């Protein structure tokens, strides 16, 4: 209808075991392969591993099986805006590929430039290569028919179809969303290595034909991730750049001319000029056909990675994980989904004002000296003495430490410790076996804190929980510390003191790090045709509403699937994403300004009972 669209059945790039299959079959084959050939051909080595493919290998690949998940996505959730498409000859839209279609255009994808022998880019071995991925292609097809031809495809003439679509002869091309959207998704993963302005305008400009500018906006934003996710160059845009313009659509240029204005609206391909020069980039934004379509004219992209600098992001390009993505299908189809998923609810987020954050008033001069006290001793016990414990040139008594715990919030000074400290209590224990320490009963026999501690610990975050342990339990120990931090008359060790003052940020320090809700639980319901329907209404066209930008802008859950889809056989499961902890068989509840955003529909027919089930996935956000 004019925006109505069918429910998703479920089908993703991440989740199909066939398309991954064929990802898998064509890296143990072609792409990983080294280059038979001899243009750029060498392998690159990232961390000190071999990447044989660097460009058209199987990060590139999954990127363009990536990109079309995304593009379609983003098209239904255009027509659902309301917004008008482009179309096909067929009179459909983007927006009208069923998920039976994109599985046949995925496993077309993984073998696009698996015929490839180098990186030539003469038209006579791009025919040549692109007839032999076809080759591949059809057989990978033909050597696995039993479970491909009837359920994925139809016949043969639809293997051949998509066979025709990878050869990609002139004379082959037909408007249907396979052509499109392989040509699309092959073309886009180009922006990591381009005058980078001009290429970011006639692609988002192709795509724009097609999906609109709030759609391409957000293809572009999320392919940036794509690339952060795969260790790869993520490109900037710079709308005040001077350099020479490139027309990509011919690899030619505009001349300014002199008059100020360009010619009647020609380009120059190897032309001599009269000193007349090039056009430059922001000359080229500045223009009116321009500065009034693409989004982008008059905004600037950063480089890299945000919140790093030059060096950390090499290291990041030149990881062992750059070798990971490309050589191993599982890490990378990995690291794409968790990237992808995660674009579906930060933009959600970015949304709607944020909760007023909690204050917390810093760390007080003396907690800070106490802090560093504090670890110095543990890392260096040697120190320690009887009556005092002597350090960088100062001895220090007994009401040092009384003082100390006099001034400061131990709490807060816990926090400026860190899990060395932790670890070094061993060898505190280690330095101080033999030390006794007394109770708060005059008729207790010692003990020694050392020898107890060492004895107990052995082969970590458990060593947190034992503290807190000997902190719940052992009467001898925390009457002794409790008195001390509340002053005491008691036969006073100094050995006692210090321990106390150890051990009692240390304690508090084990008890905040311990005491940190699930991150996914589902809801059952058993609802009619009517509410399901008018839910899916309601949701489709808030998960529309909200798109990743890039120039503009109860109980009766559970954690158990089998519980909600077998046991319970519910006709509705609100999947509740709770990665933020914000929600308090289990029990929820939502506070006043805590809500759940939809965020993806899906459908498995499969109840017991004999209709479809929907599942209605949500996040968890708070913003009043």
């Amino acid at each position: 209808q004019d925006k109505s669209v069918p429910v998703w059945n479920g089908f993703s790039l991440y989740t199909d075991d066939t398309v991954k299959a064929a990802a898998q079959y064509a890296y143990d084959n072609y792409l990983g392969k080294p280059y038979t050939g001899s243009v750029e051909s060498a392998p690159a080595n990232f961390g000190g591993r071999m990447v044989y493919r660097q460009h058209h290998g199987l990060s590139h690949t999954l990127r363009t099986m990536a990109y079309a998940e995304l593009i379609v996505e983003e098209a239904r959730k255009a027509k659902l805006r309301g917004e008008t498409l482009g179309k096909f000859k067929d009179g459909r839209t983007i927006a009208d590929v069923t998920p039976q279609e994109l599985k046949k255009i995925m496993i077309a994808q993984a073998f696009f430039v698996a015929g490839r022998d180098d990186e030539a880019s003469d038209a006579k071995n791009y025919q040549k290569y692109h007839e032999q991925s076809r080759d591949a292609f059809l057989k990978y097809v033909k050597d696995n028919e039993s479970t491909l031809i009837p359920d994925v495809f139809k016949d043969q003439e639809d293997v051949n179809f998509y066979a025709r679509v990878i050869e990609d002869k002139s004379h082959d091309w037909e408007s249907t969303p396979a052509h499109v959207l392989i040509n699309q998704g092959h073309m886009v993963d180009l922006v990591r290595v381009k005058p980078p302005e001009s290429f970011l305008q006639r692609y988002f400009s192709s795509m724009q034909r097609w999906i609109g500018s709030q759609a391409t906006e957000a293809v572009f934003g999320i392919q940036r991730q794509f690339f952060h996710a795969t260790y790869e160059v993520v490109a900037g845009f710079d709308s005040d750049n001077k350099e020479p313009h490139l027309v990509v659509s011919g690899l030619g240029r505009y001349v300014i001319g002199a008059p100020k204005k360009g010619q009647k609206e020609g380009d120059l391909k190897v032309f001599p000029q009269t000193y007349e020069r090039l056009m430059r980039v922001d000359e080229f934004l500045k223009l009116p056909e321009i500065q009034n379509t693409f989004p982008g004219s008059g905004k600037h992209l950063q480089g890299g990675m945000p919140g790093m600098n030059e060096m950390d992001y090499w290291n990041r390009l030149n990881s062992l994980n750059r070798a990971r993505c490309e050589n191993d299908v599982d890490f990378c189809l990995k690291q794409l989904q968790t990237a992808h998923d995660k674009a579906k609810i930060e933009p959600i987020k970015q949304a709607f004002q944020s909760s007023k954050g909690k204050e917390r008033r810093q760390p007080n001069v003396d907690e800070i000296a106490a802090a560093r006290i504090i670890q110095q001793i543990l890392a260096n016990p040697d120190c320690i003495h009887d009556d005092h414990v002597l350090i960088n040139g100062q001895k220090l008594e007994q009401q040092f430490f009384r003082d100390l715990l006099a001034k400061c919030e131990m709490a807060v000074v816990g926090s400026l410790l860190n899990d060395t400290d932790i670890g070094n209590i061993d060898t505190l224990m280690r330095h101080e076996k033999d030390t006794e320490f007394h109770s708060t009963n005059p008729e207790a026999v010692p003990v020694k804190i050392g020898e107890y501690w060492i004895n107990d610990q052995r082969i970590i975050t458990q060593k947190k929980h034992d503290l807190i342990f000997l902190m719940q339990n052992d009467a001898w120990y925390f009457s002794r510390v409790n008195a001390i931090a509340q002053n005491r008359d008691k036969g006073s060790t100094f050995k006692e003191v210090l321990i106390t003052t150890l051990m009692t940020p240390l304690t508090s320090k084990a008890l905040v790090d311990t005491s940190q809700p699930p991150t996914r639980l589902f809801r059952g319901l058993n609802l009619s045709e009517e509410f399901t329907k008018g839910l899916i209404d309601q949701a489709n066209a808030m998960i529309a509403n909200t798109t990743e930008r890039l120039f503009t802008d109860n109980a009766s859950t559970t954690t158990e699937i089998k519980l909600v889809k077998e046991t319970w056989d519910s006709n509705v499961i609100f999947e509740m994403l709770d990665p933020d902890g914000l929600l308090h068989e289990f029990s929820v509840y939502l506070p006043e300004d805590v809500a759940l955003v939809p965020v993806k529909v899906t459908l498995d027919g499969k109840t017991q009972k004999g209709e479809n089930r929907y599942v209605f996935t949500f996040v968890a956000v708070k913003s009043p």
